[PDB]
């Protein structure tokens, strides 16, 4: 019932922009490594049956496409060092940009050494902390979110790039304010409009992705932003970039192809990127950064 | 065809608000007694068959949940002192906050002693006068509403707290103006959007609850306000509170569970409050009062 | 596909207005006689079979309700003095306010004496000229509308009150401008939203009644205005009055009851007026004139 | 899913404008010849089977109605001088205004002499260059659009009038900017809302005709503009003219009648023009130029 808000925007088509489709470059460095496109495979947990199966389809595809990939919560990896193989993905993705995952609420039960061990076990290149009071609140799970930001601030200068994200309910402007002084490497807005890790009566609460991207960019103008949350088409990707994002992330829609092998995942991402490439071209932008502003309301 | 208007508002979700769900306190003193939640069971008459049956289900639940309860018009109690047992509810609700009810149009046929007798017979803690020109007008009932406010003003300083309410068609800003100098204890906006005591072609007339809450708060900034009229979910409750209300009231939806015993009523209110609690938490509010303003348009 | 626009307005319900339904007076003098309500039976031609039958049902009802009545084009009466009995209605409506009708385009084929003869034959109290370039244009009929206003200006000071009206496509503000210096007795806005005498691909052209009432009132603030064109309910009547009208007129919906006798017509008008009376009461207005402004957008 | 935007506008009906339908003159000179109406038959290619068949139905009709006609891309005529008869239409349309067609992207493979030969072979009166990066991009065709405008600027002073057009995706204001200094004879906005030569997931990109007409007129106030792209009714034609256009063009809808002979095409255009004539009349405009501004929003 709640959309991303991107349908309330129009890409500014430029018939006489004078570009050559081949001129558009999607190359975009992120978190230390250089990506072939401003795309990330969203974080996903799912089941322990298909777990390892899915991660390897995504990772392999990611490696082929030169795209980044966020792993699901390594939470269990701390307590169950045996579910290590379920995530170990470097075997099929040796050079890809991998981002470890963990709930920010875990900072009260895990210290620096645990964080280092997690990304080291996974051979990850960065760590993303997800914060989801709403989800954990509705699930009567762990609802104490006090001092987490201050707890991260203490730790923050870490040996690898660190980022923060929501899980489909979005980050508001005052949320970006709370992150303003932290030396983060990036932020994933993860707004409402697509799927909610919580859903998978109160699920009307949340911030539309389009809205989140605008609010967060205003507060953190210089930080690299990841637009995710129902940003399912290359066209929507371009809109997100024009509103202020730097990277796009897709999770849910990738489940289907992930169960049918890397070839299918790779194809999905491929349609999305080629579609993104046409949009930037039609927009007069020669790269993701140039898409900024080339969008209007109504 | 006419909504409360609350769908035109968005709760401002705060992922990084830094609260613990357990930190949100719903305790709110009202009309002399202290409630466990800012909730009231709306006034209802219905039939003489189920009459006593329903009141006792509501009252008992109210007592268990620490919530307030408005009784239906005690009109008949004045003329028929035998329908006394139909309302006598203290038997099952000894400490709850009970609010006697009576049409403001009755002030022309009843004096001070009658008002005192009514709340004393009911062992009520306050008296609420409902004013419904539209309803009585459409029902060709008693349509003379002259001098009622002046009549109440004369009486007003009474031995117990007194309030005024509509019945599903709402109170406008100029209505709040007419109540401005009266020493009332509270006001129930009772707007359009849910059910109309009148309905239960002209029923398009009326003021949307969301609209009424805004208008009345502007005129009576310091007075405690009750938002009612299709405020059926905890989410809608939070929106009402953020727009300016202090208490929520639900009537109609409570009929079903009231006919199936207190256990069912209590469960309904329970879902509503726990749902309200999540919303305040998701909003960054630690209590009803803090919800104020944490809502935006569109 | 095009509405009156009145659905985009909300009557301002006044719970504490302090009126008595019996206090609202609909009496409104118009074109020389005093009406019991600000209502007129719209002009209608139809067929020559039911012609006389319908006029007598309307006229009789009009007489009973103290309402005005506009006759259909007396055009044929000029050329065919035998269709005199088809309109002769005084037999059943001796004191009612009757308004003769004639296309403004006829001023080029008829002079003063013809106009006097027409209203005298009909025993009418006034003459209304309808101007419908669109309708006659679509019907490839007589489309020369040059100098008609100047032609009426020359004649205008007539022995009886004269007015101008459209036929369901509305009068714009610049239209009111063209009528500004004429000594007219009243104007019927007759906008789009209900039925079009033309309809009974281009019928999207026209001005919504709500829109016409606003535009014309702005240009002719002091002149009495008749709101017509899909103003089918008492509620819509009140809205029209609050937007600036002084009288309401309904045509089409009256056909059905007119074929079933005066008793049915009279009943229809009766529901409409009693419904109008409730609305003014709910609005805080004690008469049609006081309804002005008691309406808001959205 | 994307409309022209013309539905968001209302023609300003003028009941008292004082015109005679016969007073409205559609005569409008364009590209050197004088048209009986501000109408052009849009450019269409289609198939090689019906090719010649369709062109002759359109051309013949154009000749009868005194309207202009744009031919499909003469691209093939350059390489295949045998498909000359497929376009040769003067046989049935000796005096009509014919406009040769060619993709602007061809300027990199064709020089002045080739352009002269093309219009001379076709016995055309002007040349229209269509620019469609989006279409060619989605069709993985020729996507290099660099230096085309500068290439045309060099050539531009040609022996005949030259114009530029899109193909159903529209020209933006910055597009008009890129054409600002070129000595063009006219511009065809060809916006989104009707059909896209490309369509015949990314086809949401583009500029609504209504929007394009406004943007382009603002940048090129003095240049004659052609509104096309789902401008299928005379009413829509009038709206386009009131927004700023000078000529209307319809392509797709003309296919059906073109396959059933000139008589059918001629009839279609005939309904459209007579419908356009009524609209200007209803609007108070005595010709296409006077329609300007006689339209409002909402
Ligand atoms: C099955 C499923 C599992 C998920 N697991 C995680 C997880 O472990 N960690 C995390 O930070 N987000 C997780 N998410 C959230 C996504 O990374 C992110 O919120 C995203 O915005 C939702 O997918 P998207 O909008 O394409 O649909 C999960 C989402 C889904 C649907
Ligand atoms: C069956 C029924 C009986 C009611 N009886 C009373 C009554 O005696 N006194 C009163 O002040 N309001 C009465 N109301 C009005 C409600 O207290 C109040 O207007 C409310 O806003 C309508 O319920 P709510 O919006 O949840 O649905 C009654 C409403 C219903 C549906
Ligand atoms: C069958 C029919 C006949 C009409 N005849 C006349 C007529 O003779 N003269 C006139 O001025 N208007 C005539 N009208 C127009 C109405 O008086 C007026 O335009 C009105 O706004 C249309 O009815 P209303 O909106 O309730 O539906 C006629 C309308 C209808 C439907
Ligand atoms: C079958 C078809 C063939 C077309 N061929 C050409 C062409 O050769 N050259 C051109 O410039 N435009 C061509 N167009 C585009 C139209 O001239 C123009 O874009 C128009 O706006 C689309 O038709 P309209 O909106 O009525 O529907 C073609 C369109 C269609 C549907």
């Amino acid at each position: 019932k709640t959309t991303t808000g991107l349908e309330g925007f129009r890409l500014r088509y430029q018939a006489l922009a004078g570009l050559a489709l081949s001129e558009v470059d999607l190359t975009t460095p992120f978190l230390g490594k250089t990506l072939k496109a401003p795309f990330l495979i969203g974080a996903m947990t799912g089941g322990e049956e298909n777990g390892e199966r899915i991660n390897l389809a995504l990772a392999e595809a990611a490696e082929a496409l030169g795209v980044g990939m966020m792993l699901g919560s390594g939470r269990i990896l701390l307590e169950r060092p045996e579910a290590l193989r379920s995530f170990r993905v470097r075997k099929v993705a040796p050079k890809a940009l991998l981002i470890a995952n963990l709930g920010l609420a875990q900072l009260r039960r895990y210290g620096r050494d645990d964080l280092l061990r997690l990304v080291e076990m996974l051979e990850a290149d960065a760590l993303a902390f997800h914060v989801n009071p709403l989800q954990e609140a509705v699930q009567r799970g762990d609802t104490d979110f006090r001092g987490l930001v201050e707890r991260l601030a203490e730790l923050l200068p870490l040996p690898f790039p660190v980022m923060v994200k929501e899980v489909g309910h979005g980050l508001s402007r005052e949320a970006a304010l709370a992150l303003r002084d932290l030396p983060l490497a990036a932020v994933d807005v993860a707004g409402a409009g697509g799927t909610s890790w919580a859903r998978v009566e109160l699920c009307e609460i949340g911030i539309p992705t389009a809205r989140a991207i605008l609010e967060v960019r205003e507060v953190l103008p210089h930080l690299p932003l990841v637009a995710s949350g129902g940003v399912y088409t290359g066209t929507d990707g371009a809109k997100a970039l024009a509103l202020g994002a730097d990277l796009l992330a897709v999770a849910r829609p990738l489940l289907r192809p992930a169960l049918e092998g890397a070839e299918r995942v790779a194809a999905w991402i491929g349609d999305y990127l080629e579609e993104l490439r046409t949009a930037l071209f039609a927009i007069g932008a020669r790269n993701p950064k140039e898409a900024r502003g080339r969008v209007e309301r109504v």
